[PDB]
């Protein structure tokens, strides 16, 4: 519709046909008008971004480590019961909780119905918004939370877990008691729901998400790529060692693993296992899943990185990622569609380009590489 009212009146029909009670809709939409801060966040294609280095210093702030240790002690009975019942490690659940909402304290400020209506009406990704808005009305209909406290982030990620509405509907859990899957006010529900999703996402209890490794010299950096998986024994068989030299964890010999270089060949290296992929389903950013893994390790005093972070290391803005893709295509190394997104297709082109220069083929775009291309 042209006006918000027109869009709303039209969407009301679709909600009714999909099972929303008329009074659910009207309590949900009472007071609702488009929210320009949500339109701006949706339009923000973050030019200046990361580096993973900075992002990790946020994630792993000792304030958040210690608050996470307090939460583990404060909710230990509940966490024992979740860990036991879902076969998901308490440390991983608490780490996700810290990453997503700082253990309940930064859940976000926006009404989920308003945010998702705004994005359905005038956002870049209206089909997502429509789908999530409908699912969100079902949640209000079932009674998990009153409309007024249905809070979350500008994109509709809700409560303490930052579930989107369709994920809530399929994975949220009522840990007590009371008929409500309340991921907003109930730590029990929230911890149990995160665990449930992690378990559904492949989590194996007691198994490490990954660990830092030492790469031997003149290592083939081509194999650093999450689409490439090899057994731990076979990485040991190309010389990948524990982080202070020596063997890799025994018993894991057959675990599929990938090699992760979040700051290229001069930064630290990690082998990441199945549980890292579980985390990626929760949030499909390798920087996030690494943060999560290290935060969880930090609650027990681990999470320490042996290899230094490159001092140079400056993240490419959205503009210069697009420029890099264009310069790549112009030298015969095709990155695919010029989308400003360094995926597996671009990395493949970065690597062929790095090889042509005699550089290590980590597939990690640097400001220095963008210079050689001019
Ligand atoms: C206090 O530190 C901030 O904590 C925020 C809550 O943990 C976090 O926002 C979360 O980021 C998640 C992944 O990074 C994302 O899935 C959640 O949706 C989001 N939570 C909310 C309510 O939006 C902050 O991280 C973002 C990326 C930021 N503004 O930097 C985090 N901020 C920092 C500097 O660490
Ligand atoms: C915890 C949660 O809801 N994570 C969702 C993930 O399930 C979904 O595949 C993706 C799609 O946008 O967005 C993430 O935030
Ligand atoms: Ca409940």
């Amino acid at each position: 519709g042209q006006s918000f009212e027109q869009w709303r009146d039209a969407f009301r029909q679709q909600a009714l046909a999909g099972g929303i009670d008329a009074q659910t809709f009207d309590r949900a939409f009472a007071g609702v008008q488009p929210d320009p801060a949500v339109v701006e966040a949706d339009r923000s294609q973050p030019e200046f971004t990361r580096p993973v280095w900075k992002y990790l210093e946020g994630a792993l702030d000792p304030l958040r480590v210690r608050q996470g240790q307090a939460r583990l002690a404060q909710h230990a009975r509940i966490l024992g019961e979740v860990d036991a019942r879902y076969a998901v490690d308490a440390d991983a659940v608490v780490a996700i909780w810290g990453m997503e909402s700082n253990y309940g304290s930064h859940m976000g400020n926006k009404n989920v119905i308003r945010s998702l209506a705004t994005l359905a009406y005038e956002g870049r990704r209206p089909e997502f918004a429509h789908a999530q808005l409908l699912a969100a009305l079902k949640i209000l209909q079932h009674g998990d939370v009153p409309a007024s406290f249905m809070i979350g982030s500008w994109a509709g990620a809700m409560g303490q877990t930052q579930f989107i509405p369709t994920t809530h509907n399929q994975y949220a859990v009522d840990f007590d008691g009371d008929g409500k899957r309340d991921i907003w006010g109930s730590p029990g529900d929230a911890l149990a729901s995160t665990a449930n999703y992690l378990k559904a996402s492949g989590w194996i209890a007691g198994q490490p998400w990954g660990f830092e490794v030492r790469l031997p010299a003149g290592f083939d950096y081509s194999l650093a790529e999450l689409t490439i998986r090899k057994p731990l024994g076979e990485w040991q068989g190309m010389g990948v060692q524990g982080v202070n030299g020596g063997p890799l964890p025994s018993g894991l010999s057959g675990e599929q693993a990938s090699l992760l270089l979040p700051a290229g060949h001069r930064g630290p290296a990690f082998l990441v296992l199945h549980n890292f992929r579980a985390i990626l389903k929760y949030n499909n950013s390798s920087a996030y899943a690494l943060a999560v893994g290290l935060l969880a390790d930090s609650f027990k005093g681990g999470g320490r990185i042996v290899g230094a972070w490159p001092l140079d290391d400056v993240p490419l803005s959205r503009s210069q990622r697009i420029e890099l893709q264009r310069q790549l295509a112009a030298r015969g190394h095709d990155p695919g569609a010029v989308d400003g997104i360094i995926g597996a297709n671009t990395r493949k082109a970065i690597r062929a380009c790095q090889q042509e220069f005699g550089w290590p083929a980590d597939g990690y775009p640097t400001p220095a590489l963008l210079d050689r291309l001019r």
